[PDB]
């Protein structure tokens, strides 16, 4: 049961907890690398009825610090814009509320705009079908499979090991 954000069949509290970075992938292919602003493990999603706190971690040589991104309302509970780097308008496709969650996001920087599209998950990583259904959907939308880079352990405060 994989519903829509948007519209037709959702509600935004089934998509509140624990939830964690499995793949991240850009279309740029320097965000995601060492020592880029996109390299962020998720820690949870923070549901308020307004804004979608998407709560992310980096680790600062050794020290264990969460990125509060409150993403507010812009057209309806799916479309939500943060400002870090840009202008960051997602819609999330995918969510499963149980395994995994599909989220596309569009970064808009001063006329150049970069799609990053990143696999999440209740477990630290997830089974390969499920991962095989987010290369299918970044291929969709225009990801190379050059640039993806499978983050679920390589900077990971809980278990650096698959």
């Amino acid at each position: 049961e994989e519903a829509s954000s948007t519209g037709r069949n959702f509600n935004v509290e089934k998509i509140n907890g624990e939830w964690h970075t499995i793949i991240l992938a850009s279309d740029k292919r320097e965000k995601i690398e060492d020592n880029g602003n996109f390299r962020l493990f998720l820690e949870q999603i923070h549901v308020l009825e307004k804004s979608l706190v998407l709560k992310f971690h980096t680790v600062r040589d050794e020290e264990c610090s969460e990125l509060s991104m409150v993403a507010d309302k812009t057209e309806k509970a799916g479309e939500y814009s943060v400002t870090y780097d840009g202008f960051n308008t997602f819609t999330i496709p995918k969510t499963d509320y149980d395994n995994f969650l599909m989220a596309h996001l569009i970064n808009e920087k001063d006329g150049e705009t970069f799609q990053l599209m990143g696999l999440y998950g209740r477990e630290p990583d997830l089974s390969s079908d499920i991962k095989e259904r987010f290369a299918q959907l970044c291929e969709e939308h225009g990801i190379l499979r050059e640039n993806i880079i499978d983050l679920s352990n390589a900077n990971r405060c809980l278990q650096a090991r698959e």
